[PDB]
């Protein structure tokens, strides 16, 4: 009754090569047909009608939102128990992945564009008092590669995938430190401002993120200490990361203040 997105019949699309897994997701690029455009078509696994509906939830989510920062999502396939949701086919895939594969001739600069782009979708969603909750390299998809002289990147945030209110706290523990630290045992526009603090770090450190190493109990001991993450090199940049990776989520500072740091 609350949801609203397009229901997309299964004549329509086409299904490609597998690009990879998201959290209970098989991605394949696809074709839809409206003219033949380029998609990702995101097979959800057989699953208990609260994650099919969680799916439902977030293809309702980013079906009433418009940002150019933020990925398009088409509707959502079922075929019987299978549901499919279509989403934007963003050129040069995920950011942690290609950042990793590219280490060493990134820099800071482009970084920087890549945190402003990212802020001014997440200043959107604020002012929305709508939560994404899965902000992470991996769901910052790269349209544009912005390393040849005269060219700047540009990104599209992932639409978040099942909704973190419906996974397990296996799950919630493995995506530390993402996940708010509120999240961990709290769905408000304030855990973006920590995922937003994380990602951060994962593009300081070339895809690399903090504790991603660990075992479960050593990422939740880390939660439960109020240890705090790296701060990066850059202090002007430490000074913010710290302050959205706050563990009193009333304290994390606005996407005003974020975008104002950024730019400049
Ligand atoms: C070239 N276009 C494109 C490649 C790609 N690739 C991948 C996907 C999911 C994992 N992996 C992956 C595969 C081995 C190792 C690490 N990561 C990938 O490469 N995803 C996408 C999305 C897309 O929305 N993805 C989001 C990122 C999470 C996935 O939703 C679950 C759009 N466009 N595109």
């Amino acid at each position: 009754s609350q949801l609203s997105f397009h229901r997309v019949d299964q004549k329509e699309i086409t299904q490609l090569s597998h690009l990879g897994q998201g959290t209970r997701t098989n991605v394949y690029e696809g074709r839809l047909r409206v003219q033949e455009l380029r998609v990702v078509l995101k097979v959800l696994d057989p699953s208990h009608h609260d994650i099919a509906l969680a799916f439902y939830e977030t293809a309702s989510l980013m079906s009433q939102v418009s940002h150019t920062h933020l990925a398009f999502v088409h509707g959502v396939c079922v075929r019987g128990p299978e549901n499919i949701m279509v989403t934007e086919y963003v050129e040069h895939g995920p950011l942690d992945v290609w950042l990793r594969r590219e280490r060493g001739h990134v820099p800071m600069a482009w970084k920087m564009v890549v945190a402003q782009q990212l802020a001014s979708a997440l200043s959107y969603l604020e002012n929305k008092n709508l939560v994404h909750g899965n902000v992470c390299g991996r769901n910052i998809l790269l349209a544009r590669l912005g390393l040849a002289e005269g060219t700047s990147p540009f990104i599209k945030l992932s639409d978040p995938g099942v909704g973190l209110g419906a996974l397990s706290r296996e799950e919630r523990v493995e995506r530390i430190p993402w996940l708010a630290p509120e999240c961990l045992p709290s769905l408000s526009t304030a855990m973006d401002k920590w995922g937003f603090g994380a990602t951060l770090l994962e593009i300081c450190f070339d895809g690399e993120a903090p504790l991603q190493s660990r075992s479960p109990s050593e990422k939740e001991h880390f939660y439960q200490r109020q240890h705090r993450l790296p701060e990066p090199s850059c202090p002007q940049l430490a000074t913010l990361t710290s302050q959205c990776l706050t563990y009193e989520p009333t304290q994390r500072p606005s996407f005003r203040t974020i975008l104002r740091d950024l730019t400049r």
